[PDB]
């Protein structure tokens, strides 16, 4: 018994040859493809999407893997669940609705599979946005006692199956909470729609769910981190226009700015701090929404 | 539970801090054997009948694991900091007219050894460390690679309760995935069946899971505060000391140990010993043969 927190919004099965997407659908215009991250499924973006609707036709996206999207078998090298795989999952969803060129914004994770998407196919963004993350790469570069701290969950989400799939099955409903709260501003739930909070909570119930989340973390600590490193050595920098937001108390910020971390990354990246935590668009969705609505708007 | 020191009497001693409990048996001078995480002091139950030939052997529980008391913690994890450990330690061989002893520790036990070699060098002998590099020096060289290898000492140092949290669902399931992960074998195959089952048993209560990790939240934050002075300092241990580590131990990984040790030791013998973590479960011989020879010398 789930919200519906996009009314007027459709609701679309996309299928991929590795699976279905999940996607509510809404507004005309340009296509804009919003994707969600960890622990989150697409209805975090139930507080922009609206206010985006506006201007643009949204697809809001499950991940592959997570909310209602299916989740393809996962191998070896968790190859479904690198962002490499699921930006390509994601174009091929797009394709299924005639969307070839369209604007991405991405958090957490699907801000991941975002800049993976804009590396190695970029022709198929118009802008892109990335919501409170730097790329992979920076986060196992400049990974250091305090950062291993922070983004533990890197870590340990990447240890081999099944022990963080059974540590996390001790108390899912403690655990998806946690993070959700431990990663706002507040430092509680209370950052958070309650009917979103037990979507979250219900995907993350799912130990099938939960398995996938670890697969995403394993690709994030080996084939993502490897893909992003073949960028930087040869100095692959996106060409997509290129809007970075993070939380002043978000995970990407630090001393160094977000912004300027992408700089390196992107040949054309504006950014901005939003007074929030991880979770921009549930945390700050007013200053989220007019941020995205300005840049994407063309 | 087995007794796994026949003819070994058993102490309670009282310390300000809490009893300490320990198996104690042989004569001669002193010797003080610590174990770590996630065992007790039985883990020493292949080793110390060796020593026990020459030396008074004192196997203890650290403060708040096995049957040591588990003081209260606080939000400095202050008792499970290595520093009060060892002043309690201290303490306890003062109950027992131990004023200068030799002091051999593993894991968290060899933790505790070198911080009190550095706080209060006059009380030891000598030192044996099995298996570990200082605090901050896994810390220092906490990179990817590091981070993935001993992603517990980020995830058991996370803010109360979400460790124990996740421990409490299965703990049988994590300490024996602890004990193998960090053997050469990769099992359960080098500990004796009944040690396994002391392990386990002290892994089942929630209060020693919580003092484990106190023990790893004092090891992220005031332990390598306190190592962070000494090496800054230049505070090297006076104290001669021999560091044994596993070849495919924890040590090894993230830094050449005796290297690392000669940094911080101004006397320093090393040797490996073909074995996982657990030296003196996994090559008792080796291991017992290295600590008789290197404290019956000088």
């Amino acid at each position: 018994d789930l919200a519906d927190l996009f009314p007027g919004f459709g609701s679309e099965w996309i299928n991929t040859s590795s699976g279905r997407i999940f996607a509510r659908v809404g507004g005309d215009g340009p296509p804009l493809l919003l994707l969600h991250g960890f622990p989150q499924t697409h209805v975090m973006w139930h507080r922009v999407a609206p206010k985006l609707a506006e201007r643009f036709k949204v697809i809001v996206a499950d991940l592959p893997g997570y909310g209602w999207s299916d989740m393809p078998e996962s191998d070896e090298q968790h190859t479904p669940y690198t962002k490499r795989a699921m930006a390509k999952q994601l174009i091929e969803a797009m394709e299924q609705l005639g969307h070839v060129h369209f604007a991405l914004a991405g958090h957490d994770r699907g801000a991941r599979v975002s800049y993976r998407l804009a590396l190695d196919s970029p022709g198929r963004l118009s802008k892109l946005a990335v919501l409170d993350i730097l790329p992979t790469y920076e986060y196992w570069q400049r990974m250091n006692r305090a950062y291993a701290l922070k983004i533990y969950h890197w870590s340990f989400l990447a240890q081999p199956a099944p022990l963080p799939e059974n540590l996390l099955g001790g108390d899912p409903d403690f655990y998806v909470k946690a993070k959700l709260a431990s990663w706002t501003r507040a430092g509680d739930l209370s950052a958070f729609d309650p009917r979103a909070v037990e979507h979250y909570r219900i995907a993350f119930a799912d130990p099938m769910r939960r398995h996938v989340m670890c697969e995403d973390y394993r690709a994030g600590a080996y084939a993502d981190f490897e893909h992003d490193k073949i960028d930087v050595e040869a100095g692959n920098k996106i060409p997509v226009p290129m809007l970075a937001l993070w939380g002043a108390s978000g995970i990407a910020q630090s001393a160094a700015t977000p912004l300027d971390v992408w700089r390196k990354w992107a040949s054309d990246v504006q950014g901005a701090p939003i007074e929030s935590g991880h979770f921009l668009p549930e945390e700050a969705p007013d200053q989220t929404a007019e941020a995205l609505v300005r840049f994407f708007s063309a």
